């Protein structure tokens, strides 16, 4: 923001004393660039280092951040503070130089917590749906004219950014449990969408540790804080009594404080009713598919109602919600002519979902709203570390499609565990794909006339997804 | 605050959603009344309970608070939240009633931490000297026109209150380690005056757990926060590398960032020089006696200059500093003619000091500012546990006065412990052969015992925490009249 706008912000949100320059080790890592963007527009000097340039680093350069594409001691020269992502190891030369220079070195969530200090924090937590729900909450608050600052793990499509500084007092942020780092956050209101077995390497195989961590998180709320929680989830339902804070539940369940019902999906949209205490029933048109996003919308409405945001504003925001990057992201509809040679249309939907539940929810959402269609899926499983523990669930879920293609397990490190391979899975109709450069060629002999291709998983399948959109499916 | 004042404040410090009514179990003491007063002026509904009325409860009534003089389940009705002092047992009827009604119950520090949440918190922690230092810090900030809200453990004389709500974003508060509750606080700046063995029960008798607790407290500071710590304290000097936050040190030590030099005490006033980085030596006149108060002042100055407060304001505040209730508190100088016939006077000074170090500091201050007076002390030990643990130290410092009178131990909830009596201690002191202590078994017969030992040029120190406070005030109004 310009110097006059910033001065106005400073009368409500103070600067961090003596913090001139902030350096980010891994600035294009998950959630790093977003904080950096907010800090750039608050007027701090921003620098960062990453090995892999991307759209995020590109955005950061435009905002005036000096970005380095290597790791060397000089990169932290002059920094007030160094912020490291979870990906960065203790040996990294930038960390080592920071300690030698006695420059404070902090985790991503510590810095996020400082953004929350003199703001009204709304932390969106849970195993799945965090990104979407966070986006829905910031959509509502923006529509209400409250101009919130938000930090999202995904690209908020209506805003073209992962994160944005607002002139408001509000902070709306996705809260990461994957490394227990969300325990740094001190919000006014917290959402817990669900709790499921994922990122277990940080809780050492004990699911009871994960439940406790979520409880500890919710215990960060002030005595008058509010937890907004999905009662449909059986683990949340049993954890309720251990929550020492005011709680408003949501879900399809009959006892839920905010209750969903009359749900039906018509194409890309969902139509349902929301029952709230002291309110006339609310008929909702949601610009998002699947009853999982209905739950996501209910959470957001629960928060907005507690804020006392006008209902029309809630309804306009949800009706025109533009989604997030790679979350059931519809890229286009393409003629089956310069590819295959038939007649009709094949659809392209991009999704980040990497956990059986996410994947299942995508199939469930494709089937409803587009019932007379051929379900084709390109699926890149994420980490051997993950594919082993959920071997059973992956096979049981992925089989629900029509035809299916699979890529080789994205490593991100973690040496290949034999038997956790893609080849192992695509036997337990499936068809493997080894060549990443030739994907439209693999896809050609399996496209009918009325199709919906579904590109699934995290990894680099996102780069292979945009390509398959660039070429309009022309196998070259 | 009036309606519009409050609306302004609410642009920076929001109200706590859905908290209408705040009830205080033990509203009369601690820094409990102070919090109630701040919250009263923020326009919340305030209620509280305590066993005896006092000036604190009067003020709160005048501010529109409902105060009950008892502990019954009814006292808690319609409360959004119940706040309890460390002086309240967990089975107090009001606490049990509150849990029964599903009303959130929180400790004093948790509520203090809520006051600090959206403010720029400055916490003054340490074993001794907290009340004085936080008063000194709030004087400098008030002087500088920063209008801080503050919550002190003692009455701030210049203000006439323990605590005041200001329009600024600053919160200046005394932090309590005695029950480890200061871990709730999330300050921007933290002073640690000193770390010494007291309240050792809550630290399982282990002095290492106390040190670690201070370290954990300091770690509540954000990466850009500051620790202001007294380096003259060997335990503090030892802990420095474990802190992990920007820290500036102070003290008479050579390696101190804010160094005190050239200390002379003249009567009730301290004179000394403060050395700070990229700053000319500062020549301070402090309106407080003793080396210990020059250190407290240095702590306050370190914070103020970090804040970038104008040096002239710093010096104005230090020079006109009015002190705090029961902290080397001058109550008057009375003629001896109508008390024991004799000619001349006896000065009366009230002091809260309950720990040997504190008692020693009061003695040293009396000595240096009035060397030729006959130093008389009325002392009352606080608790038996403390008396047991620090026995030899009590004997060492208490024998430094010319005349010692001693009341029975004020148990403050504790059961008697054999060997840790006032009479135990009096035998020990007697054995040292310098003074012959007089027991005062009836707390109302004080002026009776006091008259005979007054000579004509005396300074009476009334010394100890609570109970003896009443006696000090009685001696002032009767003007020492031996009846
Ligand atoms: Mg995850
Ligand atoms: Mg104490």
């Amino acid at each position: 923001m310009n110097t006059q706008q910033l001065a106005k912000l400073r009368s409500i949100v103070p600067e961090m004393r003596r913090v001139r320059h902030i350096h980010f080790v891994g600035i294009g890592g998950a959630g790093m660039g977003g904080i950096a963007e907010v800090l750039a527009n608050e007027g701090y000097q921003i620098s960062g280092s990453d090995l892999a340039p991307n759209p995020v680093t590109q955005q950061l350069m435009n905002l005036g951040a000096t970005i380095y594409f290597n790791h060397r001691p000089e990169n932290v020269r002059d920094a007030s503070v160094v912020v490291v992502s979870s990906a960065i190891s203790a040996d990294n030369p930038e960390i080592v130089a920071a300690h030698e220079a006695r420059i404070p070195v902090i985790r991503r969530a510590e810095m996020l917590a400082e953004l929350m200090r003199f703001r009204h924090g709304i932390a969106i937590a849970g195993t799945h749906g965090k990104t979407t729900t966070t986006a829905m909450v910031s959509s509502i608050y923006a529509e209400a004219g409250l101009d919130p600052t938000f930090v999202n793990g995904g690209l908020v499509k209506a805003a073209g950014v992962h994160a944005r500084l607002g002139h408001g007092r509000y902070l709306i942020a996705e809260a990461d449990e994957s490394d227990a780092s969300f325990l740094h956050l001190q919000p006014m209101v917290a959402i817990v969408t669900n709790i499921e077995a994922d990122h277990m390497d940080t809780y050492q195989g004990d699911f009871e540790n994960l439940k406790q961590t979520f409880i500890n998180f919710l215990h960060n709320l002030p005595f008058y804080g509010r937890a907004v929680m999905c009662v449909d989830d059986p683990v949340i339902r049993e954890l309720l009594p251990r929550v020492g804070r005011q709680t408003t539940t949501y879900g399809f369940s009959e006892d839920a404080d905010v209750r969903v019902e009359d749900y039906q999906q018509i194409g890309p949209q969902g139509h349902f009713t929301l029952l709230r205490q002291d309110k006339e029933p609310m008929r909702v048109t949601l610009n998002a598919p699947g009853r999982h996003n209905a739950l996501n919308a209910a959470a957001a409405v629960a928060v907005a109602t507690e804020e006392g945001i006008d209902d029309e504003a809630i309804l306009r925001a949800l009706e025109s919600f533009q989604g997030t990057g790679r979350r059931f992201d519809f890229l286009g509809e393409f003629p089956l002519e310069p590819v295959n040679g038939k007649s009709g249309t094949a659809m392209l939907v991009d999704d980040y979902g990497h956990h059986p539940t996410e994947v299942d929810a995508t199939i469930k959402a494709a089937r409803a709203g587009w019932p007379d269609k051929n379900l084709v899926m390109l699926f890149q499983p994420h980490r051997f570390t993950r594919t082993r523990d959920l071997y059973d669930d992956f096979a049981n879920v992925l089989t629900q499609v029509d035809t299916l293609l699979m890529l080789e397990v994205y490593p991100a490190g973690e040496a290949p565990i034999p038997g956790a391979d893609s080849r192992s899975l695509c036997r337990t109709d499936p068809i493997l794909v080894p060549d990443p450069a030739r994907v439209a060629e693999m896809l050609a002999p399996v496209l009918t006339g009325n199709d919906l291709i579904l590109v699934q998983g995290a990894g680099n399948i996102g780069k292979i997804a945009r390509s398959l959109a660039e070429i309009k499916l022309k196998p070259q």
